[PDB]
């Protein structure tokens, strides 16, 4: 299994467009004679690092900004080759979040972040703050509904509230990152964490709920909100659940802080393709109509491409997809992003099981995380 | 010992122009027949609520503006009266610190910073950082001088130093501070301390240096370098040092932060005499002639009357002490910060003599200034 000459693979996360894209790849193909596959691997994030390090795997790569520093630092990512003209139809901030060690290392192609997502029908004034929500619960167990249902298997999602009090990853100082102050296990992500531990140990919400279960329970209208990203609007139009798209509720009466990633989409370094990928990125994906194609399939979010970023921008959706961006922070890219994940993944996992303290949890998080 | 009606009574710190203030005192005096008496006991932050809480102590009493919330919240000081006309003359941002739950609770006086203070003679180009220190020091010791020598006994000095990379007080929220989030014992102010107490176990400096001995030391041309406040000029003045007045050094790249102090004037509650009291520092103290003065006496730093600060705002040296207030942070005025100086003050003293770890040090301060 190596990669051959004269044809494109890439991999997407199953969260995404794909068929779309596979529709920009046809489009390309039917021009130029070269195939286009797209493939969404599970565990895609880990898989390609441990194939691309052998001289294999996909030509290109599509992920958040977050893991490219990593993936770059292991020379598995080719230096990318825009002219001045192309960066300039780009967000100079979504050049920047793919920009490693003065490189460019992937083109950008839409900011996402998390909102709140509730049912007008039962909820028409969403609310305000994480603290009400317990109440709220009460009130709509029945009715035979709950408040909220989603995804806290994976830390993305229960980050916003972590790092509302206070949480962060790591230090942003001169510029750089200072990868020995972590803040996981501060006062403002215990107290965040410990919030989230509550909700659960007192039923508002269970332990094991993930995307697929709080998918489903938004798009039949059995919890009353969800936190997801652009990604998830087309399957809740589908579902015909009469939804608004809103600010996050603050907590302690400060905002929820998401952790904002710009889709990217990375080279590999080990292509022979590499010409190929350029030409396709800039020239059929990186286009008004290439970005609606994808779009069209699974929401983008605030595209990097300012000339279709201009009609998206009027989707009070994606309005409130940029304000909750604003309130929170863009990713690092740095190598040490995927060693903070992993350790605040298993901290949550293991304060909302009972397994450990959150106190016990997040020190350990703290540790793992800086070494 | 108690108040008598018909007299003021005056307390201010003796590092301050206590005797140009009695000329004042003694205007007012020869003006209305009314006797003011001006005292600068030792420790006077700390008996000032001893005496106060039995109805006994002065009818005024300065300090910076961070111990005024604890004594009003103990019901030691008066709530001030200036009409909306005298408020104007002064600065906003100085009525701000001397607001406690939305009651003025003092008249500010003057904005205080420390800056770095070095021989010209000795030192023409100051250190940028405190990085580079050490091996200045090495160089100036013989010469048979030393780089640096500041007052180490007092945690408002080595603080500056300690909040570069990271380390706080409390944190500023909703406007107002989160008092169970300390920042004594993150890893900015673990890398802070760790600096410092380097510098003395490797004896570029003593860990026994205090305000007098380094005051000596600068004064005399013994050392190159020295931190402190305005109210140190006057005797630099005196002793011929060619001088000059700067930032501070940075650390890990990024600025000290020195703690902002406005000296400010309160009126004890248990005064018979709070109308002279209003009278003496609204159409006395605070004039142009009036903080002439204390200033002419030892100087005062940024004077909170607009009309007198535009004459000293020409001052180079008070340039450089708004520069390092501006880089640095306002005290709080909540009653918890008597808690966290002494917090502070035990890990600072405990780690530079080794007694203490650094870690074992900062891990106490955080336990004892957050309860
Ligand atoms: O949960 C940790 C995880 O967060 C991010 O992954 C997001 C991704 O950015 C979104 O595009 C969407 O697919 O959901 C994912 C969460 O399941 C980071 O990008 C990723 O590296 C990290 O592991
Ligand atoms: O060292 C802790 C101490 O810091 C401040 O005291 C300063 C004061 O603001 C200055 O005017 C000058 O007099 O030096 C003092 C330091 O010795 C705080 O105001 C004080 O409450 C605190 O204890
Ligand atoms: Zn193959
Ligand atoms: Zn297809
Ligand atoms: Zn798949
Ligand atoms: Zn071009
Ligand atoms: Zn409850
Ligand atoms: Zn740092
Ligand atoms: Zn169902
Ligand atoms: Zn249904
Ligand atoms: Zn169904
Ligand atoms: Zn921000
Ligand atoms: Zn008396
Ligand atoms: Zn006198
Ligand atoms: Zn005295
Ligand atoms: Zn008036
Ligand atoms: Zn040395
Ligand atoms: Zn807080
Ligand atoms: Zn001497
Ligand atoms: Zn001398
Ligand atoms: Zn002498
Ligand atoms: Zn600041």
């Amino acid at each position: 299994m190596k990669i051959e000459e004269g044809k494109l693979v890439i991999w997407i996360n199953g969260d995404k467009g794909y068929n779309g894209l596979a529709e920009v790849g046809k489009k390309f193909e039917k021009d130029t004679g070269i195939k286009v596959t797209v493939e969404h691997p599970d565990k895609l994030e880990e898989k390609f690092p441990q194939v691309a390090a052998t001289g294999d795997g996909p030509d290109i790569i599509f992920w958040a900004h977050d893991r490219f520093g990593g993936y770059a630092q292991s020379g598995l990512l080719a230096e990318i080759t825009p002219d001045k003209a192309f960066q300039d139809k780009l967000y100079p901030f979504t050049w920047d979040a793919v920009r490693y060690n003065g490189k460019l290392i992937a083109y950008p192609i839409a900011v996402e972040a998390l909102s709140l997502i509730y049912n007008k029908d039962l909820l028409p004034n969403p609310p305000k703050t994480w603290e009400e929500i317990p109440a709220l619960d009460k009130e709509l167990k029945a009715k035979g509904k709950s408040a909220l249902m989603f995804n806290l298997q994976e830390p993305y999602f229960t980050w916003p509230l972590i790092a509302a009090d206070g949480g962060y990853a790591f230090k942003y100082e001169n510029g750089k990152y200072d990868i020995k102050d972590v803040g996981v296990d501060n006062a403002g992500a215990k107290a965040g964490l410990t919030f989230l531990v509550d909700l659960i140990k007192n039923k508002h919400m269970n332990a094991d709920t993930d995307y697929s279960i709080a998918e489903h329970a938004f798009n039949h209208g059995e919890t009353a909100m969800t936190i997801n990203g652009p990604w998830a609007w087309s399957n809740i139009d589908t579902s015909k659940v009469n939804y608004g798209v809103t600010v996050l509720p603050t907590f302690k009466g400060q905002p929820s802080k998401p952790f904002v990633g710009v889709l990217s989409a990375g080279i590999n370094a080990a292509s022979p393709n590499k010409e190929l990928a350029k030409e396709f990125l800039e020239n059929y994906l990186l286009t008004d109509e290439g970005l609606e194609a994808v779009n069209k399939d699974k929401p983008l979010g605030a595209v990097a491409l300012k000339s279709y970023e201009e009609e998206l921008a009027k989707d009070p959706r994606i309005a409130a997809t940029m304000e909750n961006a604003q309130k929170g922070e863009i990713m690092p890219n740095i190598p040490q992003m995927s060693a903070f994940w992993y350790a605040v993944r298993t901290a949550v996992i293991n304060a909302a099981s009972g397994r450990q303290t959150v106190d016990a949890a997040l020190a350990a998080a703290q540790t793992n995380a800086a070494a």
